[PDB]
């Protein structure tokens, strides 16, 4: 997709294991493949669940980026301060403050 | 006060005794304080009585920086919301918003 042509079939290792060897026709060529991974919600199994995620991260390894949420109280403080600044600026510009 | 100001708050020996140390905030700062003095009417105690009255007089000159308390963690939020309400009311009443 990136370029548009490259030809060189490379060499996808199929003979390294019998599982991938027998599934050669299904995996490659004009075909489609899907991967469904199961997750356990229990805390006690935490590491194992993480391991599944590390195995579920495969087949692309896309970028999940940073994940974080500001505190809701701090969010309200920030929004209120911005609103106060905006309304004060409007009043001062219009001469009513 | 005698003059008006010039900084230099000096230092009152509060650590010299546990009594004054524990009562640091009550003698000065965030509190309203009342002194009650007891007098023995007999002549024999006269000097002692005078001393009490003298120190009692000095107790009148002390000024305290009393504050209520509230809770800034929530009173800041309340004050910002009230400011937003005031600015909104001013803008809508004057036809600016």
């Amino acid at each position: 997709n990136k370029n548009k042509k490259k030809k060189k079939t490379d060499f996808i290792p199929y003979r390294d294991s019998v599982l991938t060897w027998l599934l050669r026709e299904n995996l490659g060529g004009n075909s489609r493949t899907a991967m469904v991974a199961a997750l356990s919600p229990a805390d006690i199994n935490y590491d194992e669940t993480l391991s599944t995620l590390r195995y579920a991260d495969r087949a692309k390894q896309i970028r999940c980026n940073a994940v974080i949420n500001e505190d809701l109280n701090n969010k309200l403080i920030r929004e209120l301060k911005d609103e106060v600044t905006r309304l004060r600026d409007l009043l001062y510009a219009q001469g009513l403050g």
